């Protein structure tokens, strides 16, 4: 035809301003159903809830009903932090998983990796608290838009047709095709324009609704999720998710430069954010692109990642503090470390992301995801609930601090920021995409406090990230005079053409003084700010 | 000091936005949100448009007013609609009338005198009467709703609206334009970023005429209380003149170009002009965009075809010569043999909001209104926030032009809503908002589609010229300066303009004949949106 | 201090014009050497010894004495082509090797993989038979520098400490030691800024000057080469440079649309771009900067370059002929092989580059390289001669067409372009860069005569390279639109931010008609265009 996936010319998205409500998440019918509940009398509380769950229709590339979810929620000025991170099976230890032929990681794909999913008894427990609407008004829009269907954009699409092209062969199980019964039912991915409808989201969010969350963990659902497991041999039981609750856990900071830059604890990796910010720290900075201050911003992400990767994990199973990580005196011990050369980074010692406010002050970051894509592979029949592979984050090396054990909760990649400056609230961010999530927040909050950058501007900057060791990936966009002066310190840059492998951010700002919202959302996707102002 | 101003130093990207059950696509976030609105309550493409449209008759009141008047391109039935809701000159408003007052070049843009009959709320109520499924008062709801509890203003509402406070604070020492200033500038200043603006006015009126199917505008309460207010300042506009305006149903214009037809308003409307530079410019071929080549032809032939519009174009009855004549095969030819290697001096020849919907159900509309410039005329009848158009600026006191004025004429038009069809199915409304700029921008989108197959943002992201005077050519900073340089060589007098906005607004909604899927493009240089929607 | 090596912005590269004389090349004071010889009456042809012998001395990186070269030479309305490309040592054999341990590829240094340097050769010729001036004025001013020394530009700075930091670790061996106190005198490679000089380089200049390039192959110096080589197990003897000459080959064509593209024939691989051109010459472009375009381009690139890599080597060890490529007919059967989505390719069926031109209507292409950079490491101690490792290109699979052989010359990377119209002489041009070279010669080509672009902005123009199977490494500058639509048409597309990973090029254009020379240097790298306006008798 006449239009393709091209674009030739750059673009321009203004910064969306609001008073009364204000929804930021990367499906525009997902921020539309956080308007929708902010309308029938929801408050930013209800309006996450409502995007959060239409997302697990509206995106299931990166979601599911078995996901878990991670929030910080500002409310009655003070803010909060819900832990709905799932724990393992009390059935799966390292020597049952040793004993099956993988002893490196446990399998990415399957009944073995899957945790129990958090998110539905997150939303329960978020609403319960915190929301005006019951849980049935709230997540009535996902699930309109479960039965009735939506039309795939091609970016959806994509991810879609690559879960699926890559996966019709290496998924030939009896455990994987209530997957392709679900989410492939013509016997492909969905076009472009096709309309995909799932009954079994639409029942069992239904379900949820309907229970409080009770029927997912400890209820009719619970049966259905523990019965297919015990037929493939899996080691997720009722008791497992009967004994789930959300954890409300209290939230970490870091001063940075007169504002707190706030992340979930623990079990969770938004340490490495807060400790890289806090190595940074000691630096000044004036300008944004010079090649000192990228540097400076990689290396002490570099420093702070492999603290992370060696000591975040359930905090009971912690070799080292909190405390300890983020001390003043440690941030200047591996600050020193920081050279003119790219260092090789060693250890120290002693998804879907979404943003909402409303015009009452009620703020959240929300996050949440099934780890790889569609997940385990493992969806519960005629139900669509696909689970998580969570479980593929635990080592299997009996020394490490997140080494695999019963009723235990990984180091967490999903991490809901939120920012804050003299105990006043300023707003919910957070860049989705796995390992790059703390480098997105350390790059989201300096473009923010030290460069002065608005919501979107600060999106539409162009993005590094670290992987290896002395690897970091640039975007097309990346200042090039920059990214040579970079490899000449020793920096093995590589600019990456992939669309989408620099992650999803959302941003509000509420100006403490007149109250008026500021909103960017991600270019890099489809997506949306969107303003409400009823009453 | 705090921390962020209204600077983006990085390019941004705006993805297509695809629907299936409905689209909104305008220049004011909370509008699109409106015609969603009216699609979730029942309302098909045209509700949606109405919705839309009277709601940034608040929202937006530096381009709009309900005393503007309107133009829609709607298809609906297998069928392509033209409105013209242009009002016409009061009938005691002459040529001799106005030149024994001082004026003799061309009327005052501003006052009592250039003001021509708002055709805008009865271009709402005949066509939401013929084609829509939701009675007025549904809605244009919304719109009451906004009026009344208010809406932040954002950055660029807020420039627009100090812009035209601090020319006219100095300008406007009159009796006539202090309900503006209470209207518009209640704080005795135009409102700032995020401060909230109201006006209970344009909530009594917009539910005046849902409640009367616009008579009240016209024949009823409203037309008395405009009526007077013109009396007591020595305005021309008068009950009568107002009584017997209806919106006219008029039959749509287009050219082949490359096996689609372009639609526009026929005359009265200026949409001839794109028609005609496009028939010029069809005789070259091109292939690739970014040319000097390219550049070249489409702006000699828009040259060519905007000096006609001007000299030809007006009420349909005082038109010279015929509509017929100037879009003919034979007459592109003739002007494209005026298409040297070197830049013409254009002769003639011879013998704002825009807004976007599309539904399911394949309705689509292609709606634009316009005080003409900014805020208008600045007539605000007291109390109810009918900002006053000034449309009758456009006449000429030449008596010798076509577009001369003469009472209970319409004047030439710059507002112009455009379609595209091909094969005699539908694939969708585009407009490119901008006064004088509105037919280069139909060019320019349509070359895009067609010759160069640019999606819908794509083709609004492209950077944008635009001619002037003679050879005065404006472009835009991210216009190919190798490419501007060499359009120099050629004799263009091309000057690079940094204003914002200064370029157009446009938005695009195309739909695919065989799936019937929706891609939206949205005006990248100004807050706006492309919405989709996926009820039933 | 205050200035790095920093260009935070675009800059801007006018064509240059001339009508007595242009040098066009990758080292400013190379470019000078060529002016001064046209000056002192020199002709393009001796300009274009000048400036090789010049880069000899100022671009060690990518050059040597022990080097080999190739021409394309215009004078008196004929085209010429020179072949200075040695072969094999004559106790080289496959089964030698094949004892040795190596049996997959032979070894990137030492003296195994050193064929004969014919550059020596090739410039006494090129004097002999179109030159005006003796040998010993045209590399004078080579010679001078040798002796009184030159600051090291930054770039030339890297590639000399890479060559350094990569090799102190990896050559550690008596052979290794004269490189060691030739190019890195002070115990590393120069700073920038640093004064380098070689006394050994200015000796053997002054005698191949004084010799005609006799006491290289057959003289004093080849006695020196055959007794370093002999005493640590090498295969190149006396004999072996003895009878070597340079030979004047028949420059191979092809019609592009009106113009004819020339190469050397085989032995070099410049029937690559021939066969490439002649695939994509069945489509029509319009215009350059489209997926379309850089799609034909990209696919009739790759099933050439696997064609050039099974069948091009010494013209008697071919399987397959000359006309057979470049025939029309099987540009046809290829070209049916280009679809919408990136194909893998297979094969079918039946360094320094350098530009001058003159006033009299001479003009020459001219090109010479030691392989990889300094080349094979062996530098004949006290005299300079760094010794090239082209060897390495031969193959040990005995059913390989380039299969090595003794006295036979190898699969040759390098590739001086000319480019004619009507019989008429429009230039030289080159795009160094080894397996870069085919591919910059297809761009620079469609550059010139399908979009119509000036010698500079042909240069300026962001490249593409071909390396693996779908894989095609682009520039930063490489429009990120066509890129990724080239990815979702199924190329394995990377963007590659090393400088200089993309070659170098030089053009020299004269217009038939007017006899104005139009000039465009690699902006790249450190280089020149520059004109000479004086008089010649």
């Amino acid at each position: 035809m006449f239009d393709p996936q091209s674009y030739p010319y750059p673009s321009r998205r203004n910064v969306v301003y609001a008073k009364n409500g204000m929804v930021a998440t990367s499906q525009p019918l997902a921020a539309q159903a956080g308007l929708d509940i902010l309308k029938a009398g929801g408050n930013a509380i209800d309006a996450a809830i409502a995007t959060a769950t239409a997302l697990t229709v509206l995106e299931p590339t990166s979601n599911g009903i078995g996901s878990d979810a991670f929030a910080l929620v500002w409310t009655k000025g003070k803010l909060h932090g819900l832990n709905g991170s799932g724990r393992a099976p009390m059935s799966l230890t390292m020597e049952a998983v040793k004993a099956k032929g993988y002893e490196q990681e446990l399998p990415p794909y399957g009944v073995i990796p899957v945790t129990v999913p958090g998110a539905p008894g997150a939303w329960a427990e978020l609403a319960k608290m915190y929301g005006n609407l019951p849980l049935a008004a709230s997540l009535a829009p996902a699930i309109r838009y479960a039965e009735e269907g939506y039309p795939v954009t091609p970016t959806l699409a994509k991810y879609w047709k690559a879960a699926y092209d890559r996966v019709k062969t290496e998924w030939t199980d009896d455990v994987y095709q209530p997957w392709f019964d679900t989410f492939a039912p013509k016997g492909r991915a969905p076009r472009v324009g096709e309309v995909w409808r799932s009954q079994g989201h639409a029942d069992t969010l239904r379900s949820i609704a309907e229970s409080n969350g009770e029927s997912f963990y400890r209820g009719e659902l619970a049966d259905q999720i523990h019965a297919f497991f015990d037929k493939h041999g899996g080691y997720l039981t009722k008791e497992d998710l009967a004994c789930y609750r959300p954890e409300w856990v209290e939230p970490i900071s870091i001063d940075y430069r007169g504002y707190r830059v706030w992340e979930i604890p623990p079990n969770g990796q938004g340490l490495v954010a807060l400790e890289a910010l806090n190595i940074v720290k000691g630096f000044e900075f004036y300008h944004k692109d010079t090649v000192d201050t990228y540097h400076k911003q990689i290396e002490a992400m570099k420093l702070a990642f492999v603290d992370g990767m060696k000591y975040v994990t359930e905090p009971s199973d912690m070799s080292v503090s909190v405390e300890q990580l983020l001390s003043d005196e440690y941030a200047t011990e591996r600050r020193k470390e920081i050279g003119e050369q790219a260092l090789t980074p060693e250890p120290g010692t002693p998804t879907v992301y979404l943003a909402t406010a409303d015009g009452d002050g009620n703020m959240v970051s929300f996050i949440q995801s099934n780890y790889m894509g569609f997940g385990s592979g493992v969806v519960v029949p005629g139900t669509g609930i696909a689970m998580q592979n969570r479980g593929h984050n635990f080592s299997l090396d009996p020394n490490h601090d997140n080494a695999l054990k019963p009723g235990k909760r990984t180091y967490h990649t999903i991490i809901p920021g939120f920012l804050t400056k003299n105990d006043q609230p300023i707003g919910p961010f957070g860049v989705m995409g796995g390992f790059m999530q703390p480098q997105g927040h350390m790059q989201v909050m300096m473009n923010t406090i030290d460069f002065g950058l608005n919501p979107q501007a600060a999106l539409d900057a162009p993005r590094w990230q670290w992987t290896n060791g002395k690897q970091v990936q640039v975007e097309p966009t990346f200042p090039v005079d920059i990214a040579q002066a970079l490899v000449r310190r020793g920096h093995k840059i590589q600019v990456v053409l992939d669309e989408g492998a620099f992650g999803r951010g959302q941003i509000i700002w509420r100006d403490p003084t007149t109250g008026v919202l500021a909103g960017g959302t991600e270019p890099r996707t489809d997506g949306q700010v969107a303003a409400w102002e009823g009453h």
